[PDB]
């Protein structure tokens, strides 16, 4: 509360560390469905159904331009990428499996880097 604060967690490396995680997600072999925004002119139903499209290139641009206020807003966009994927793709599809694999990969890096 006013003049009463928990000890200051060092967040000075968060930007660099989120960048490194995102590099590792970008270079994973199952990243291909997530590298670029879904083409809303060419994928029937996507625009209406997926209210907040997100992809790795959009996260990279947001990260590089200071549009994440803190490391949690960064994790929320990464998770959005996989939540969107689950919303639109059957579990038993290449893209559906890709999304589950990448979410697992992300969550482990996230825990090991920050928890």
């Amino acid at each position: 509360s006013m003049s009463v604060k928990k000890p200051k967690r060092d967040d000075s490396k968060d930007l660099a560390l989120c960048s490194m995680i995102l590099t590792e997600m970008e270079t994973h072999e199952d990243a291909w469905p997530f590298l670029l925004p879904v083409n809303l002119k060419l994928v029937p139903g996507y625009k209406k159904v997926i209210k907040k499209p997100m992809d790795f290139s959009t996260i990279r641009e947001k990260l590089s331009s200071g549009q994440y206020p803190n490391l949690e807003t960064f994790a929320l966009d990464v998770r959005l990428v996989f939540d969107n994927c689950e919303t639109f793709n059957e579990d038993d599809s290449d893209i559906g499996r890709a999304g589950h694999n990448m979410r697992k990969y992300f969550e482990k890096k996230w825990t090991d880097t920050f928890k």
